[PDB]
């Protein structure tokens, strides 16, 4: 739109993201180009500092955010030789807890994180991006074909990424459902009725599943400690209603010392 000043290209997802300056405002925006209407003005009220703001609507569909340069990913890429330092691990996942508590409790699922879409500034914040209007972090439940899920998907997607934090490899790099689904399976073994009630009965799945012995946790994310691992444990069960919530993992031991360190 007019008042709009391309800078440059930001991404590709729905739409695409540009970077642009806002003629009226003189500020530096992210510009989206595109029951919708309801969908956008619970994100439009949902504000946080977890969270990235949507300043303007304009149908004419562009959203226009806010602006941060960095993106988890991109910091997880040049942080690979050394790793996070598990303070600023130990901050990043915080405070992404706080909005996706803030978020489940205004019914506001994210459904899609991936570390592509954790906004970071250089005070030491992280903020949710791009919500849910390529595999990795898919609960197994929507991977199982269920279409009424819950707040537990976006906790299994922040285990996935907390797990990837600390050991610099993607947890569970799928390149297809089936494969995606099978590198779950190998690591936390196939589930069952015993550990998932109703798995049998999701519509996608099929009792010829391999049956996969699960590995223990201390393999899966060293040299993470028992706090980080019995919280990352709960925020992958099977289950989604044994899955923890973001508000209980925030009272989790893992974040006694918690604090905000500077990224660098
Ligand atoms: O898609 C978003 O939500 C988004 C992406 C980049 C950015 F700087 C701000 C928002
Ligand atoms: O869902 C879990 O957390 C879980 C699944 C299988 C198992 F053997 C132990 C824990």
């Amino acid at each position: 739109m007019e008042n709009f000043q391309k800078v440059e290209k930001i991404g590709e997802g729905y739409g695409v993201v540009y970077k642009a300056r806002n003629k009226l405002t003189g500020e530096v925006v992210a510009l989206k180009k595109i029951t919708a209407i309801r969908e956008i003005s619970l994100l439009k009220e949902l504000n946080h500092p977890n969270i990235v703001k949507l300043l303007d609507v304009i149908h004419t569909l562009y959203l226009v955010f806010e602006f941060l340069h960095q993106d988890l990913k991109k910091f997880m890429d040049a942080s690979a030789l050394t790793g996070i330092p598990l303070p600023l691990i130990k901050s990043y996942l915080f405070q992404l807890l706080q909005g996706l508590a803030f978020c489940h409790s205004h019914r506001v699922l994210h459904r899609d994180l991936k570390p592509q879409n954790l906004l970071i500034n250089t005070e030491g914040a992280i903020k949710l991006a791009d919500f849910g209007l390529t595999l990795w972090y898919r609960a197994p439940e929507i991977l199982l074909g269920c279409k009424y899920y819950s707040t537990a998907v976006d906790i299994w997607s922040l285990g996935c990424i907390f797990a990837e934090m600390v050991t610099r490899r993607a947890l569970f790099p799928g390149d297809s459902e089936i494969d995606q689904l099978f590198r779950i399976f190998r690591t936390l073994g196939t589930p069952d009725e015993v550990v998932w009630p109703g798995v049998t009965s999701m519509p996608d799945y099929k009792p010829s599943f391999p049956k996969w012995a699960r590995q223990d946790f201390s393999k899966v994310v060293p040299p993470l400690d028992e706090d980080g691992r019995s919280l990352l444990s709960q925020m992958l069960h099977y289950d989604p209603n044994k899955r923890i919530s973001a508000k209980a993992a925030l009272a989790h031991p893992f974040f006694q010392d918690v604090t905000k360190p500077v990224p660098h």
